[PDB]
Order: C-alpha cells, then structure tokens, then sequence
RNA sequence: GUUUUCGGAACUGAGGCCAUGAUUAAGAGGGACGGCCGGGGGCAUUCGUAUUGCGCCGCUAGAGGUGAAAUUCUUGGACCG
C-alpha cells in the first residue's frame, strides 16, 4: 500500500459522501468515480447507546476515525457530497451534517467543492403516513 | 202570349286613384364576422426525477424504527457507494 507520487507539489483527491438522516449519520469515502470505496464508519458504530445515533458527538468521531484512515492509506484532498434521507420524507440534513464536516475539516485535509445530491423527486409515490398523518 | 220600365244576390276582364301600403333597432335577446385569450373537454404521442425488485463490482458489522425499545433484515454480506 504504497505510491511513488510527489506530495509537495499536489495533493491526492477522493471524495466522500455524508448521508445524514435524523436517526444515522454516515460518512462514506469512495475514489473519484465512486465504484471503489475507501472506509466507511457509522453514527451508530462509535456511541455503543442507540438513542442518539445521530449526536454530533458520534458523527464528529465517525468523521475523525475516517479522516485518520484516509490519512493512513494516503488520501488528503476531499470533495464533500452531502446527502439527506430524501424522497418524500424530508429534505433537511440531519444533526451530524455540519458537526462530521467540521470535524473532517478539522483534522488536517484539504475540502473542494461541497455538492448536495439529496434525492429530489419530481412527484413520487404516497408518503407513509395516513391522511391525518401520525397524530401523537 | 214576346220583352222591357215595374230589379233580389255570388265571380271574373281592363283602367284610374291612395302621400298607395312593412314605426324603430332597447346600456332586451339570438345569429354572423375579425384578432385574440384560458391547469375548459375528448383522443393519440412524448418527457422528468423519485419508489420497489433484480444483475454485477468494492469496503464491510451493523442497519431500520422510537419519547425509549422491540417485532424486523443481517459474514449465505444487511445498510451505503
């Protein structure tokens, strides 16, 4: 696992996708053209309490496992693509968005162009629920 | 015992005459004509992302869900890309 490139004088890129929903954060690392992945670690594989899976405590520590990985392996340049849960439920991140890219900021890498790529349909199917929605 | 005067009513030919003869165009209505206007209607095409399922590739033990959990799916590779 070793490369003979000049470090100085550029820097090697990959990208990484943030899904955040309001119950899981994910920070997955892929290469340029996403078919190969890098590192992978969940909201819910730091915090061992599945209340809150989706803290910024558990993103800010998903996202500085994988900035160490990554420098581990050799990759120090990194395009953000963010991502919500989508569809017809809703499109607001969720609260380990910011916290997991500060984080990953933070810990020493180069960030280019943030891209949202959360899933906006053009009139889906029906959204779960009834017609008085969920009343609680 | 003629046929008139002793006269009861329908129709047509030709001319003259009438100041010859049709009130208007509703801030009523119908219709026609000209340029448009509108997610108005019917039929046939065309496009958009999303949902689900399936085929392949790569890292992988968690993923879903809740006020909190569980039923649920998972190294026979779930979730994610």
């Amino acid at each position: 696992s070793l490369g003979p490139q000049v470090a100085e004088g550029e820097n090697v890129f990959g990208v990484c996708h943030i899904f955040a929903s309001f119950n899981d954060t994910f920070v997955h690392v892929t290469d340029l053209s996403g078919k190969e992945t890098i590192c992978r670690v969940t909201g819910g594989m730091k915090v061992k309490a599945d209340r809150d899976e989706s803290s910024p405590y558990a993103a800010m520590l998903a996202a500085q496992d994988v900035a160490q990985r990554c420098k581990e392996l050799g990759i120090t340049a990194l395009h953000i693509k963010l991502r919500a849960t989508g569809g017809n439920r809703t499109k607001t991140p969720g609260p380990g968005a910011q916290s997991a890219l500060r984080a990953l900021a933070r810990s020493g890498m180069k960030i280019g162009r943030i891209e949202d790529v959360t899933p906006i349909p053009s009139d889906s199917t029906r959204r779960k629920g009834g017609r008085r929605g969920r009343r609680l």
